């Protein structure tokens, strides 16, 4: 017969990496907003891989781009041109409104170009002195696990243990214009990069007028705007990018996640010219970064977002989900946050019960979610759920909460 | 009409980034050994995505196991598990005879997650103080594009600009024993990075007894010794692993590019117990690394190689284009060098002509490479090539150098 759930976990134990602590639950199926687990049980996917299939699981258009490339052609290096690359690059900063895109594979390989750029637009064009160029970041700020990710990171359990950490990275306090201020009277700050929602740390939204305040206070200190949408962007939130809430446009944009749908890792760098180009032939790129078929995927994927009308969806689903969150018990749900289809609660720990065991007994009645720095779940279902299955899915959440 | 070579090249020079000079020439179909420009003509592709089509483009077992499973399920995130993880972690855990492997994406992240072992294990096991951990590389090393991975680099055309530096990385120079004994006497070298052959500095092949020499050391002074195989490894040079040429076993063993066949981005960071086990659950990780349709391609990927018998292939029809391209007169061809189908000739440049305008001639002669610092064309056709189709490819090669 075919391996249970607890084989599962035992194979995964005996011979990969111990990295992860997963959610007891072993999936093998995905469409649209469902997860079926070895046993045949149907779950709500609640979590999306935290807004990477925000176009739902195994979207057939999303499918039919890449078994169509497949027959074709999936990879030359950027040794050479493929024919896709540009038709993609045309598509995507048009729609965005920036003048070029520098393709990756991943979230952190996005963000590390971007610290690139803003360092060698520092030194080039700013005319800071090499190696002083500072890049500021948020306290709370989660941009991927290399080396230099987790040395702007606050986490401890993300950079103990993993030094000596890459110099040049200042952290101040998310949320917090006054910090930012101060923090740009240093001349030799060259970029500060700033997620619109905090994702990693809890879904934490800054407070209305902060991003329009980034926005000045870079620009009065020609300090690089670098916004990572990486998780907000691509219609989660309730707008092609969160940033648009406030109409603010960064001087980088970081996109990924949904990108592709789930099917590929695709990333990608958004800046105009006068950024852009300051890393020249041969400084920078990637093995897989910008191939055809990864291409392929991501054209079909914001073709979904954008004609499925995804963005108006998560937003007024997005109120009705925190409107009847806000109905649960205080002594059990502390905080509703979120904006669009990126929400979280936060659970209130006493010395038993806690979110692990409400994401488990979520489990048990059908609905998948998982909890981040200890006591907050995040809710964030894929973007193409309906009404009536997303308040099916509030009763399980009522069922659940309200059995403790 | 479709879009012209000339158009492509066009458009992506006013939409996309200006990281790279390929040459001229645009695919848009690949099968085997061949790609075909939009002009319908069909070239020998002779650098095989620097080594990640090992299997050919397009294999159809690779395709078949793509498109199998992006009808079930492309990505949950490691927040569940999926039901393929643990099959992939099995298989090639097995297959090259290491207790635990921990699955990424791009070969840089398989290089940063193993630096972040070999601190980790410095710190916690070796007893090295926080944070005085060293990691040497040889001169000429390549393994990405990341702030870290530039900071080891010797190429300035690679960290120019964007310091300041990821600190603890010591280089010294390749293919040198003494020099690694000197550098092993600081007990706080953790771990020693190298390439079996390194391949973007031009195949340089280390002297016989060079690998043997580092396995003595690197155990002699307990430092991990972590080789590199994402361009060498999976039947390029003729074993399943360039390391086995001198039986050495490193601590840490690094594989990607053709790990997918081309189809996917998939890496992966093969070690015993002792090592991988220094991370704990939440201290690392990838949003799409591990995701179960990388882990069904890279099965099949493998699949092919060893079925195939590619590596036996890649061996003998290695010495047939050496010992061809060794017929090549020396006012032109300075050098031959390499190890299976990662080979590599010498130009003797002058005031006019150089490795380029090679390229551009065996491009106009339906053969497909590149050069690399300058002078140093790379030859590296998929190991899926018959000896007939080698043979017709040399004198391409032969044409192409006898006309200057
Ligand atoms: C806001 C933000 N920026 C960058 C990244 C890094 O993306 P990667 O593709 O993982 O390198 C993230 C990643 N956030 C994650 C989403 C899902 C799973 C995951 C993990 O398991 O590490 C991270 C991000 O949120
Ligand atoms: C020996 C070795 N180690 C690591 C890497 C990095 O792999 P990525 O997947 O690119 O991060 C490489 C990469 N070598 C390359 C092969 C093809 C194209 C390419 C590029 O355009 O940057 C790099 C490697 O060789």
């Amino acid at each position: 017969g075919p391996p249970t759930s607890d084989d599962i976990f035992e194979r995964e134990y005996k011979y990969g990496a111990h990295n992860y602590h997963p959610l007891p639950v072993a999936l093998e199926r995905g469409k649209g907003i469902y997860l079926w687990d070895v046993e045949g049980r149907k779950y709500f996917d609640f979590l999306s891989s935290y807004s990477a299939v925000n176009q739902g699981h195994c979207h057939p258009k999303i499918v039919n781009a890449l078994k169509s490339q497949v027959d074709k052609l999936t990879l030359t290096s950027r040794a050479f041109y493929n024919n896709v690359l540009g038709e993609y690059e045309e598509y995507i900063t048009k729609l965005f409104n920036y003048h070029k895109v520098l393709p990756m594979n991943t979230g952190v390989e996005a963000g590390e170009t971007a610290c690139k750029l803003a360092r060698k637009w520092g030194y080039t064009v700013k005319g800071i002195q090499k190696y002083k160029a500072k890049i500021v970041f948020a306290a709370g700020n989660f941009w991927g696990r290399t080396l230099s990710a987790i040395s702007s990171s606050t986490d401890p359990t993300s950079y103990d243990g993993f030094g000596p950490f890459m110099p040049g990275f200042d952290i101040i306090p998310y949320n917090d214009l006054p910090a930012l201020e101060r923090a740009l009277q240093d001349p030799n700050v060259a970029a500060f990069m700033v997620e619109p929602i905090q994702g990693e740390a809890g879904v934490v939204v800054p407070d209305p007028g902060y991003l329009m305040g980034v926005r000045e206070l870079c620009t009065r200190h020609q300090v690089l705007f670098i916004a990572d949408e990486i998780q907000t962007g691509l219609a989660r939130t309730g707008r092609w990018l969160a940033v648009d809430y406030e109409n603010v446009r960064p001087d980088i944009v970081l996109l990924g996640k949904a990108l592709s749908g789930g099917l590929y890792p695709v990333s990608a760098v958004l800046c105009d010219d006068d950024i852009m180009l300051t890393i020249k032939p041969g400084e920078h790129g990637s093995t897989y970064g910008g191939n055809p078929l990864g291409c392929r995927v991501a054209i079909a994927a914001l073709e979904v977002l954008e004609e499925e009308n995804l963005a108006e969806n998560a937003d007024k689903l997005g109120i009705i989900l925190r409107n009847e969150l806000m109905k649960l018990p205080s002594d059990v749900v502390t905080a509703v946050r979120g904006k669009g289809l990126l929400n979280a609660i936060v659970i209130k720990e006493t010395k038993d019960w806690d979110a692990w065991k409400v994401c488990l007994r979520l489990r048990d009645n059908g609905l998948l979610a998982k909890p981040t720095h200890g006591d907050i779940i995040r809710f964030a279902p894929p973007l193409v759920i309906k009404e009536d299955e997303l308040r099916e899915s509030i009763e399980i959440i009522n069922k659940t909460i309200l059995s403790f």
